[PDB]
């Protein structure tokens, strides 16, 4: 009849307890500050200060006796090591000859990177998102940015996750030469830097922890002892919520690629796929890979990059690889994991690379058809039509016709269905092909009414520069504004301009703009109806479905659109 133990929460870390051990006060390299650990250690605190204390005492679990060990008069510290995640209720028992007693049960918290110890995620989401019965074995995709956390202000909990069955979380670096990365800012590039200290060249990496498990959510109910905060906790969180998502991490993007042009000696690409085995055995709730090199061949943010040769082999090679790698997850775990790349589809980065060969190691490719035309320069165009619009020459679409300058065209022009039907032509089959919708729009300024030559068509004109604005209005880099600022500050209620804008639409191209003829401001973007038009040639060409890029730029309507689209 000992007394029965009282728990010291302080001195038991508020029974917070992790296999994975993450620093959260100070920032270094990756290998630093991230330990994953098969057996959580634990130790609790309890006191007896009344009565007598007994000799042992015995540790449960959910009534399942987990630990045991020596009493140590008025104040006792269990140790002990315990290898599985979850939430349980814990009672310490204090014996002697006489009998025992049990403490009043608590909540103990074992973390682990499944989400095992976490309840469903509380979701947040604009009421604009709205519910569909599309059918289940459409892909319906979209990129998550490990930085949306900052101005932008979009959480994990902001999105649409019922909508939702692949979540691309952008983007993942890779160790080595990465001088694209200060381009985006040197914070950005010293950020890299350190989570690369004391790592191998080629091994992946969390680019910011801060972002990604070190900041607090008050609405996910983080606090200073949660053992996984971040992005990540939530993840996990909506993991738990909605256990048939697929969460990927998404590898490289425009200026995160420059490793990847040293793939072309397979022992860069060895380390490389070690690696990434590691990252998933350390983040458990990952569900696969997302290769985004841009671009094979070269033609991406390092002028100086790309050998047309040898990178499509490498890449291949590489999926592979990668393939080989994550079939050996699946029977270490018993988990299905998927192998995924986002493309160029410009017939120049097609032709680089033979994907009808790479892909059959994957399970999808993101056909990032957008970014066609953009504020890089003075050329307007349609960033993500379907089809060749009314602004191209003769000849143009075909690619055998000349510029109005004599040059001949090099290729087929920048449309979606042109990319689609030279990936088709290589042999890729149509139902591994999900079709990119872009969520923004890229815009410039000073395409007067004297500049154009087809005076309906303000894509016949010619900028001056890059649209500006504020982030106020969704232009976070000059030249691009999010779908859900062209909707507030251009498009207004009725869709049909505000602010001066007037809105069109290419009915051939299926490619919306708005065009203020004072500003000369001109911005090509996606909208419902030239979603649906993509959702509709997705139908009928058997493809597996949509993405987009990126979800915090959406205010709900392209997301409804990409379901009506393939309703
Ligand atoms: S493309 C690229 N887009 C990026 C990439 C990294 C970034 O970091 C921030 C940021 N600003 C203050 C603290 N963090 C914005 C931001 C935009
Ligand atoms: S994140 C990302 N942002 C992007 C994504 C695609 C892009 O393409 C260019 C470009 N520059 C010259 C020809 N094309 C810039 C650029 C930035």
């Amino acid at each position: 009849a000992p007394t029965a133990p009282s728990i010291d929460m302080y001195g038991s870390n508020n029974l917070q307890f992790s296999k994975i051990e993450l620093a959260m006060e100070t920032t270094s390299g990756y290998n630093d500050m991230v330990k994953y650990h098969e057996l959580a250690k634990i130790k609790v605190k309890f006191n007896q200060w009344s009565g007598t204390s007994g000799d042992t005492y015995n540790v449960y679990f959910d009534g399942v006796k987990v630990a045991t060990g020596a009493i140590t008069g008025s104040q006792t510290t269990a140790s002990f090591e315990y290898g599985q995640g979850g939430l349980y209720q814990m009672e310490i028992e204090a014996c002697d000859a006489t009998g025992c007693s049990k403490s009043a049960p608590v909540e103990i918290t074992i973390a682990d990177t499944d989400g095992s110890h976490l309840k469903p995620l509380t979701m947040n989401v604009d009421p604009n998102n709205k519910s569909y019965n599309t059918d289940p074995s459409i892909v319906m995709g979209t990129y998550f940015v490990e930085w949306g956390i900052y101005g932008r202000d979009y959480t994990v909990d902001n999105m649409p996750v019922d909508n939702l069955t692949h979540i691309l979380y952008g983007f993942i670096p890779i160790c080595g030469p990465n001088e694209s990365v200060k381009s985006v800012g040197g914070n950005s590039f010293n950020a890299l830097q350190t989570a690369c200290r004391g790592v191998n060249d080629y091994e992946v990496v969390i680019h910011d922890p801060w972002a990604a498990y070190q900041k607090s959510f008050p609405q996910a109910g983080h606090e200073y002892s949660t053992p996984i905060k971040g992005n990540y906790a939530m993840l996990m969180a909506l993991k738990q919520r909605n256990p048939d998502l697929k969460i990927i991490p998404s590898i490289g993007g425009w200026t995160l690629s420059d490793p990847f042009y040293d793939f072309v000696d397979k022992k860069n690409r060895d380390t490389f796929v070690a690696s990434v085995k590691k990252f998933l055995k350390t983040w458990k709730f990952y569900d696969g890979v997302d290769i985004d090199w841009e671009f094979p061949g070269g033609g991406g943010a390092a002028a100086d990059k790309g050998d047309p040769v040898n990178d499509g082999p490498a890449y291949i090679a590489l999926m592979r690889e990668l393939r080989v790698m994550l079939d050996e997850l699946e029977a270490e775990t018993g988990r299905t994991y998927e192998l995924t790349s986002a493309i160029g589809v410009g017939y120049d980065k097609i032709e680089d690379v033979d994907y009808a060969d790479a892909v059959q190691y994957m399970d999808y490719i993101f056909a990032m058809t957008y970014d066609f035309y953009g504020g890089w320069n003075n050329v307007p165009g349609h960033q993500t039509a379907l089809y060749c619009g009314s602004f191209m020459r003769p000849g143009q679409c075909d690619g055998g016709g000349v510029d109005e300058n004599g040059e001949p065209y090099k290729g087929p022009a920048y449309t979606a269905d042109n990319g689609i039907q030279l990936l088709l032509a290589q042999g890729v089959p149509a139902n591994k092909l999900v079709l990119g919708t872009a969520m923004y729009g890229r815009g410039w300024e000073g395409v007067t009414p004297d500049t154009l030559t087809d005076p309906n068509d303000p894509m016949t004109g010619t900028a001056t520069g890059k649209l500006k604005g504020s982030t106020a209005q969704g232009v976070w880099e000059d030249g691009v504004i999010d779908y859900k600022g062209i909707k507030s500050f251009m498009l207004g209620a009725n869709n049909t301009g505000i602010n001066g804008f007037e809105y069109g639409y290419d009915a051939q191209a299926e490619a919306p703009w708005v065009w203020n003829r004072s500003t000369g401001e001109l911005i090509t973007f996606d909208d419902h109806r030239s979603v649906l038009a993509k959702g509709n040639y997705a139908k009928s060409l058997g493809l597996a479905g949509l993405f987009s890029w990126e979800i915090d730029a959406d205010n709900g309507d392209i997301l409804n659109a990409m379901h009506e689209g393939m309703a």
